[PDB]
């Protein structure tokens, strides 16, 4: 299997996927692979000898596709194929790389770790809701929340494969289905609790209808009475329950969250602003190749390129310098009024030119070679 | 006026720096500056005619220094200086470029039309997110914005910071007073207010409307064409009576933050994204560097090289190949996205191969990227070494 439809040079991801439970685990696997056309490398996850029972079942998926949260894995395309030996349906996602599952990264061996810092635990809890919020909102449930149905790119917090479970469950003739889908929602939340409770106590079997209420007694010695309030809301089953209802609860937190974000924003607009010049290289160099190859100013551009590249030490050595080409392009780039002196092969001759002229000659060439 | 304290090249903003109003309106124009050690690119302001009178004012600018927000302009120093030919301070502000004042963003007119098309609500909640961000940190911090209105906000790109926030506090600054810094807490509830008007004045987006006379309709007008969030928001503010809080606005704003932290990580994912093709460039850019080197320049690098032979004529193929390319009319057809594939290829080394033609039709050569990527290897160190 090294050839799917719309896809190819497909990886297997680690640990292998869990097989999932339909009425009968269906082996299921996820892989990475890159797009045949662009060269983009995609998440695409099959699950074993499976086929859609019905039509209704792609309206489902494409609210699944059309749905775009940064809190969820984007769902890309859904197909059914038989490729692989075994005809199966495979869903592509966004590729998230370096990305752990959060059981990998907190529930792996103050118990099994050093208890999370509260400050963590709201980052996460923000994240969190505002996937469900966004989830929800579009008139669907996750289905399935769990420590591996989650996975943490760096800092950021997604949700996983929303959209499979979903899948594999729903009925294509259902009685009241939008009154499902709110049973399905409350469980969401009933499960966000369960979540975060695990996380407080950094042990995954905290969360054991034994254990829990003890589980929650460790919770307010260790941490806030908010992040208790906000667990013991959840639990509270009876009432139907909000992504918005806790909002009060994060309360002030957003404030410390949005201002951190803003902060990356400027952490990578500095770093952006600097690697920005890796890009004005390639470039430059590339209308200057292309103009090199393709047939008064095409002559003048080569000797500028044999400038660069023709180098010849006193005795006949080759004189490269990377820093030096660096910096010539760069001026070039910018068309800097300073001037670099030119030698035709012929020994009589030598050119005088400005960067900025010179930039004109190439800017001048390109467009009459796009525009032939 | 070319040099300055720690400062040359400095070049003036537009649109001119309004005049300043202390008791007597003492011009003043801000200016580009950069730094001459660090050679960074600051942003400063000179009000003409201007002495300090004292160190008092000084520890109070140690507190705008100490803080740091990312909804506000920074302050990294304030001097005094004779140099621009007459006495004027001189405030030193981070440099935010192509940032406009959001008086020129919203309230330039070209004309319920007001001057422009109401502006969306989402856009004012981002607004709003901002400002209440940067004047939570700032009262945190003890202090009072002292002016709050459409020309002291500046917006630079989608981000609204409080542009000069510390000069009103050392130009209006007395010698002697019950205290300088007992009146804090009613300038910090003078701007809770001042914050409501800057809203209402962007909801009608009709700057006027703040006056006396017209909010009772203005704030009709709201009521009329946006949310009772906004409303209750406008009107929050406006209460006079009562003592206030930035962070009492939170509810008001409500599910919002959800809305803005989203466009955030939306914002650092397409960074990311720019941020990664930026170091494919950096990879590309090199791999083209070495390939550069070696087409042609074996002039004479080797006598026993024969003609059209080996490495360094398989090279020069695959150089055709990305730069050589013919539309079926005979036009170059130069692919952008083609010969990036080709070089990540490359630069790979990639299993996969390809077809190499010479300008002859009858020469053919299929080699695989990692070959080819071996080529230049070999090629390039033969070469390094001389
Ligand atoms: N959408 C995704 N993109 C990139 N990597 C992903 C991914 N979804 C999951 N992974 C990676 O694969 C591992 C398990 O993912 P997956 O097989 O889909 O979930 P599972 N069956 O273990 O519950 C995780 O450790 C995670 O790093
Ligand atoms: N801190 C700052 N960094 C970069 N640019 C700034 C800035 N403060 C102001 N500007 C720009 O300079 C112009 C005038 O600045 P400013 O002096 O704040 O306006 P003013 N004095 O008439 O009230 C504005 O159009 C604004 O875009």
């Amino acid at each position: 299997p090294l050839e799917v439809e719309n896809y190819h040079a497909l990886y297997p991801l680690e640990p292998p996927a869990q097989p999932l439970h339909a009425k009968l685990t269906f082996p299921a696997t996820t892989y990475r692979a890159t797009h045949n056309t662009t060269g983009y490398k995609y998440c695409l996850r099959r699950i074993h000898g499976f086929r859609l029972q019905s039509t209704k079942c792609m309206t489902l998926v494409e609210m699944w596709k059309k749905l775009q949260h940064t809190n969820v894995v984007q769902l890309r395309e859904v197909f059914t194929t038989k490729a692989f030996g075994d005809n199966s349906l495979v869903l592509v996602y966004d590729y998230h790389p370096g990305s752990q599952t959060l059981l990998a990264k907190y529930f792996t061996p103050t118990s099994n770790g050093p208890l999370l810092p509260e400050a963590t635990i709201w980052s996460i809890i923000m994240q969190l809701t505002a996937g469900l919020k966004a989830i929800h909102h579009a008139g669907l449930a996750c289905k399935v929340l769990d420590p591996t149905k989650i996975i943490v790119t760096g800092k950021r917090v997604r949700f996983s494969s929303c959209c499979i479970s979903d899948i594999t469950q729903f009925d294509p003739n259902a009685s009241n289905p939008l009154a499902l889908v709110n049973m399905h929602q409350q469980d969401d939340l009933t499960a966000l609790g369960r979540l975060v409770l695990a996380l407080a106590c950094r042990c995954l079997q905290s969360v054991q209808r034994d254990n829990v209420q003890s589980s929650i007694d460790m919770v307010t010695r260790n941490y806030s009475t908010d992040l208790r309030n906000f667990i013991v809301y959840l639990f509270t089953t009876n009432n139907r329950r909000s992504v918005t209802d806790l909002m009060p609860m994060i309360g002030a937190r957003f404030y410390t969250q949005l201002d951190a974000l803003q902060s990356k924003i400027d952490m990578q607009e500095d770093e952006l602003a600097k690697e920005m010049e890796n890009g004005r290289l390639y470039r430059i160099l590339v209308k200057l190749n292309s103009i090199n190859e393709r047939p008064g100013d095409r002559y003048m551009l080569k000797l500028f390129r044999d400038y660069l590249f023709h180098s010849v030490t006193e005795d006949g050595r080759p004189w490269l310098d990377h820093a030096h080409i660096v910096q010539c392009l760069n001026k070039l780039d910018a068309g800097s009024i300073e001037r670099v002196q030119l030698m035709s092969r012929d020994e009589q001759s030598v050119l005088i030119v400005s960067y900025a002229e010179l930039k004109n000659c190439l800017e001048n060439a390109f467009s009459e070679l796009m525009s032939s």
